[PDB]
């Protein structure tokens, strides 16, 4: 039946954005009930961006210092806060499309769709995971902060991510919807570069159990192994280690294939020392680790092949 990297619908959320703008600067911010939240970042100027010091250079502006834009029609800010690293603008409507919605703080390795906005207006919708190192490979281009990352249960919409910044490898740097980065980053455009990354291992078990449900079975082998014995292979190339946790929640996935989870670990660590083989998985020539065992379910069916 196929296996993608899929997102959740971005609806509710495209009806939350707003454009917001200050000074010369404009971006993107979420409307949700009657306030709306954006990057501080929006009221620094160029020379501003190096060293800001933003308690100073807020307190110097005013409800109307902001431009809050809905489509085609301009939102009345009434008032005005700072929260970490997002301000908070309170706007004299309460945004008719608010869905029911909560703020969350995504944990590394966890995935979240990203709806990437331009003044406003949403032009893409796709998925990453929470590396490990704090930062996401995302797509963005200047005019993308404010763009959030969301994940849907039912109709509620859990906000983890907001965006703020890329660093020099190309890669993505923001906060939770608290205004509290994800990562040792800071809102200046000073030195900082991403920590080294690790692969996420509970998600590469999570994706060759996916490979099994969908009907193959050539990587697996008549091994097993101990916790111990596979985290000294995981050292080697750079992979998580695996804990308890992780054997644990890899349980309903275990009982839906008969796979025991050392076993897999037995078949990853084969993987690692010998390769592909010029073989793929699930269409990949290479182990991804881009899917939780819960996007597995989600996505997958509840009965495997055979
Ligand atoms: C949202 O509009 C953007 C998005 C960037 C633009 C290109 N792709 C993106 O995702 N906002 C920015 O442009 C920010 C804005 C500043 C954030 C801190 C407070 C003041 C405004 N800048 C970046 O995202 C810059 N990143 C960065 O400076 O990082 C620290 C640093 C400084 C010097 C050397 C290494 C690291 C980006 C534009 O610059 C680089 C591509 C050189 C990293």
């Amino acid at each position: 039946s196929g296996f993608r990297k899929m997102a959740f619908p971005s609806g509710k959320v495209e009806g939350c954005m707003v454009q917001v703008t200050c000074g010369t600067t404009t971006l993107n911010g979420l409307w949700l009930d009657d306030t709306v939240y954006c990057p501080r970042h929006v009221i620094c100027t160029a020379e501003d961006m190096l060293n800001p010091n933003y308690e100073d250079l807020l307190i110097r502006k005013s409800n109307h210092s902001f431009l809050v834009q809905a489509g085609n029609v301009q939102l009345r800010v009434i008032g005005h806060s700072m929260q970490n690293c997002l301000l908070r603008l309170k706007v004299d409507t309460s945004n008719p499309k608010t869905p029911k919605y909560k703020f969350v703080r995504i944990q590394p390795g966890q995935t979240f769709s990203v709806l990437a906005c331009y003044n406003g207006s949403p032009s893409g919708v796709y998925q990453c995971a929470m590396r490990p190192n704090h930062t996401i490979k995302g797509s963005f281009l200047n005019g993308s902060c404010g763009s959030v990352g969301f994940n849907i249960d039912y109709d509620c919409v859990s906000f983890c991510y907001m965006h703020h910044m890329e660093l020099p490898t190309g890669v993505h740097a923001g906060t939770d919807l608290e205004g509290k980065f994800y990562g040792p980053f800071v809102d200046r455009q000073t030195a900082q570069a991403a920590g080294t990354d690790t692969t996420i291992t509970l998600n590469v078990l999570a994706w060759l159990y996916a490979a099994v449900i969908n009907g193959d079975r050539w990587f697996l082998n008549r091994f097993t192994t101990t916790l111990n014995d596979f985290n000294l292979v995981a050292m080697k190339y750079n992979y998580e280690p695996l804990t308890q946790d992780h054997v644990d929640i890899l349980g309903p996935l275990s009982a839906q294939t008969g796979i025991a989870v050392l076993d897999m670990c037995a078949a990853l660590k084969e993987l690692l020392q010998n390769g592909m083989n010029g073989r793929t998985i699930l269409g990949s020539t290479i182990l991804e680790d881009e899917f939780t065992p819960f996007d597995v379910v989600r996505q997958c069916s509840g009965v495997t092949f055979q």
